[PDB]
């Protein structure tokens, strides 16, 4: 477990891992700046590659043809594809009608690039088609509207659009559509009327909402509330907001929760709840993800100092 | 609405009103101290009447024979009955096997819940007889599940809600620990301290900021009210101490009082820092057509009784 300090005032919007290194989208700038961080040497390099802020990143790897492409989704809707080995090899896919708010690589075996936009749409690209300039998506799913951003995808595929959880499979048709805005069992109603920010898929669906300390648990079959995890009460065992910022699952049993503060919770998902709790791990946990085995946690302190902890 | 300051360092464990004045059990003392407060003159008098702390009060009124008796249940299990008009008329009913933790007036009956999970029933008249035995004793729980609230009659024993109507059968027996799946597990694993019955059951648990709402028929959770989250619209504990129906009043461990709607579970009113700690909140009839709201709080201790009309 070591901490890697990023250059001062660097803000990280998005992050993807691959001498291990990571690609970063920068949020301290209104244009599209792509950064590269060597985890072994802690070296940081960046380049302006697009006209609008890079919101989300995805790494498309082609085992045949031996090529890795880094895909940047931007605030203007542009999908910029850049070659990992030769930066002079870069092009743009079809422009989205709104900002790109989600990038996921799925596999069905066929691999795909799923592109969620801010106007509630989900564009699907095939593995190979990412190499082609001006490439069009195989299909576009109109799941929401301009007011329901599609912000998270997890793996059948589950996703969050506004206050709705959606599911889709091979044919890319929306099978399950679950409205989470209403439930009589809600400990508090105002938290549940927020956009879903993250979805982790285990035996049940564990979702988090914007500016909400309550992780909701919904059932895949019955499409109803399974349970509630109130981070405020777990933290208090006292002025913590408990606002959930990120969810990360372990091998099978454990769930990491990064809160608005620097607090990280580790709960068991089988018969009890609380395993571990680290207070003031940073000032604010922003991103938490697994990579290949390894745990990456991006937090920031505030001038702004972003840090990447890894164990 | 007017507030009456009790003498300094007086602690009120239990409370019952009559017509206006109130009877108080004192908690600042290890023996059984009964106090009397005139709501018109704010005059306070007290007397040591028992050997152990008076935990509960009940006022048995007999319309025929025209007699009012004040019954005190104590920490040793003693049930002391005293005449309202003549204090020299006092006696003791059958000793309970453990401390008396609940006294309710319900043909009229006196229900006596104890700390070892038992409920003794006395008839209206039998309260006048020295050493009188109860009509029946229901063993609902055990030494570890005290019976602490009564409100058909519903009651709370440990983490279980029980029901009974004609005194010889426990009708409903509902385990409320099952709500571990929602909001918080440690809060739901606590003894029920108060129960209010309107259409669903609104229960509160010891050291819990979550008022649970259960269904009478399906015997399952209807909803949850988290006082911490309602108060935050910041270090408030939100620990519920008292529930009252009017709308639902909630007095918290702090000095905070919430007034929520039932049909819609929406927030009507919120009074912050009403005192340092709300302890009791109840309705009383101070005379003919006189419905009144009494709130006992405390603030080195200063207990106060706020009183307003409904």
């Amino acid at each position: 477990s070591r901490r890697i300090l990023l250059p001062k005032n660097v803000i990280v919007e998005c992050m993807v891992a691959t001498n291990a290194s990571i690609w970063l989208g920068c949020g301290h700038t209104d244009r599209g700046q792509l950064s590269f961080l060597d985890l072994n040497t802690e070296g940081y390099t960046s380049e302006e590659v697009a006209d609008s802020r890079i919101l989300c990143l995805a790494l498309v790897h082609l085992p045949v043809e031996k090529e890795s492409w880094i895909v940047s989704g931007t605030q203007s809707g542009t999908l910029l594809v850049i070659n990992t080995e030769d930066g002079k090899k870069r092009h743009t896919l079809e422009k989205m009608t709104d900002s790109v708010t989600c990038l996921y690589c799925n596999s069905f075996q066929k691999n795909f690039l799923l592109v969620g936009t801010a106007d509630g749409k989900l564009a699907i690209f095939e593995d190979k088609t990412v190499k082609l300039k001006g490439a069009a998506p195989l299909k576009i799913l109109n799941i929401g509207n301009v007011s329901t951003p599609l912000m998270c995808l997890s793996e059948v595929m589950w996703g969050g659009c506004g206050t709705k959880i959606f599911s889709f499979s091979n044919d890319f048709t929306i099978q399950k559509l679950i409205e989470t805005r209403t439930s009589q069992l809600f400990s508090y109603a105002a938290f549940s009327d927020s956009n879903i920010i993250t979805v982790v898929v285990d035996t049940a669906l564990y979702i988090a909402k914007q500016n909400s300390p309550v992780v909701e648990v919904w059932d895949k079959k019955t499409e109803k509330l399974c349970g509630l995890i109130d981070c405020v009460h777990f933290l208090r065992e006292m002025s913590y907001s408990g606002r959930v910022k990120t969810l990360c699952l372990q091998k099978n049993t454990a769930l990491w929760i990064g809160t608005g503060g620097g607090h990280i919770l580790l709960l068991d998902l089988s018969t009890r709840r609380l395993i571990r709790v680290i207070y003031n791990f940073c000032n604010s946990v922003r991103v938490m993800m697994t990579a290949q085995n390894v745990m990456l946690v991006l937090g920031y302190n505030r001038e702004i100092q972003s840090c990447l902890t890894v164990w």
